[PDB]
């Protein structure tokens, strides 16, 4: 009751969001009502959860998420239309198991985007149209995917044009992770610059911020913000969490975070939100990929079956030390 509300603390800076599903909306309902003014579907607006078979649309769970958000004056970010994961095999196949043509995959992509975006038009204000198309390793610009293989390299500009036609008032985003490592930052910058230089309706870059205690550095975060902001696009932080484990640290035995971990995490969140506040003119939304440590995808990624403690509230929904530093910047 005397705890500050995240969305009020940052009222003049950016919206505060959380990724949810209908279970976690129930299990974490009071945290959400007390703190966020933005909602993202953690899984139930991905292609496999909206059109699991061709012409079979399953909007029920996404509807419950949107209904919750509208009944509490929360905005909604749509996630996500075209992605190399969580997309059923039928999308790329014909009746005979072969791959479909460029023209056929384009009409399936258009129909999906059209049906999904039209249903939520006027309730969902922005869409992650393309998710994680840039390569995470190597020297090529683009990751391989059936979207890219079948259609060609312009599959992304098609996706953006189809979504703009379906809802020209939505802000359309390119969304990606490890967005602050310099070599991937430059690929993301080059890709988005080239699309905008063609007049493609891409309005925003989504910085997932699946970060650790050490990586990326505050200087890499600042440089990435300024690099993306220089394109004239809107910036959203879309999946923020702060893992207690570096990428090399695949330990399964840890039953509670050390007090060093907890303290470094608090400091890390303080520095991150100070940096965000400083760039309040280009960042308009900060969404955590969860809200409290009783639900996080990091419990099973990248290591199945361990436990992580990445968010501002603990498993009993009490503020962590990180909370106090985050709201005091
Ligand atoms: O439950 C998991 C879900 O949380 C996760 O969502 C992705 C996490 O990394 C980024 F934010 C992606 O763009 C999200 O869609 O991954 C899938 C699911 O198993």
């Amino acid at each position: 009751s005397s705890l500050p509300s995240l969305r009020d603390v940052f009222a003049n800076d950016f919206r505060i969001g959380a990724a949810v599903n209908p279970v976690t909306i129930e299990m974490q309902k009071q945290l959400l009502i007390d703190h966020v003014n933005s909602i993202t579907a953690e899984n139930h607006m991905k292609f496999e959860h909206l059109q699991p078979e061709e012409g079979k649309f399953t909007f029920q769970e996404a509807d419950r998420i949107v209904d919750f958000a509208c009944s509490h004056r929360m905005a909604v970010r749509g996630h996500t239309l075209v992605w190399h994961n969580q997309t059923p095999d039928w999308v790329f196949q014909d009746g005979q198991g072969h791959f479909v043509s460029r023209d056929v995959l384009l009409e399936r992509m258009k129909c999906h985007i059209s049906t999904v975006v039209r249903r939520y038009k006027g309730k969902i204000y922005c869409w992650d149209v393309i998710n994680e198309a840039v390569a995470d390793e190597g020297n090529e610009l683009l990751r391989p995917s059936k979207w890219r293989q079948i259609i060609g390299d312009d599959f992304m500009e098609q996706a953006f044009l189809y979504a703009y036609e379906a809802d020209p008032d939505a802000l359309l985003f390119y969304n990606d992770y490890n967005e602050c490592f310099p070599e991937k930052r430059e690929k993301i910058f080059a890709l988005v610059k080239s699309l905008r230089d063609k007049g493609i309706p891409i309005h925003g870059i989504g910085m997932q911020a699946h970060w650790s205690l050490t990586r990326p550095s505050l200087d890499e975060i600042r440089a990435a913000i300024e690099r993306y902001a220089s394109l004239g696009v809107v910036l959203h932080i879309t999946g923020l969490d702060v893992s207690m484990f570096e990428f090399h640290d695949r330990r399964t035995d840890l039953a509670a975070p050390t007090s060093e971990m907890i303290e470094r995490q608090a400091e890390r969140y303080g520095q991150i939100f100070a940096l965000f506040k400083e760039y309040r003119d280009v960042i308009q939304s900060v969404t955590f990929w969860g809200i409290a440590d009783d639900h996080t995808w990091l419990d099973n990624f990248p290591v199945h079956g361990r436990k992580n403690w990445p968010l501002l509230f603990d498993e009993q929904h009490k503020p962590k030390p990180a909370f106090w530093r985050a709201v005091s910047v």
